[PDB]
């Protein structure tokens, strides 16, 4: 199991513009296009990202191209963030994937606000971090996914994904 397979499971694949769980325009493998309620706005954004006249649909390849870009952006974002880097550095490989999952989904900024949770992860207090992570809107809005990520952190294994 690797991060790509992991995210591919959590986000799914869609080749046509869709709304996410929060009503935003997304496409491919969780690639957010825009928050904005405007479909053209979305449409525009897509053509601009792909670089062609998409007509709100893209190929598999395009979807994976964007996915590689987003996962790389996530890693670099973490590696560059004064709050996230130390946590990431402190973790084992499996658990690092879980931190990348969160960033992909909520952004570095979203993640950087889980202050307490971050601190507990850093002290390797798995059970406690798991509890704290669960007291969040994130968990309440996407519980099943939040749970998979949380178990990943609690255990250090890919069981939640097998
Ligand atoms: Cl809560
Ligand atoms: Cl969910």
């Amino acid at each position: 199991m690797n991060i790509f397979e992991m995210l591919r499971i959590d986000e799914g694949l869609r080749l046509k513009i869709y709304k996410d769980t929060e009503g935003y325009y997304t496409i491919g493998i969780g690639h957010l296009l825009t928050k904005s309620p405007s479909l053209n706005a979305a449409k525009s954004e897509l053509d601009k990202a792909i670089g062609r006249a998409c007509a709100g649909a893209i190929t598999k390849d395009e979807a994976e191209k964007l996915f590689n870009q987003d996962v790389d952006a996530a890693v670099r974002g973490i590696l560059r963030n004064a709050k996230l880097k130390p946590v990431y550095d402190s973790l084992d490989a499996v658990r690092r994937c879980a931190l990348i999952n969160m960033v992909f989904q909520m952004g570095e900024t979203g993640v950087a606000g889980f202050t307490n949770s971050l601190r507990m992860l850093q002290q390797k207090r798995w059970d406690e971090a798991a509890v704290n992570l669960a007291k969040s809107r994130w968990y309440n809005q996407t519980p099943n996914r939040a749970k998979r990520v949380i178990t990943t952190f609690r255990t250090g294994t890919w069981d939640a994904y097998k």
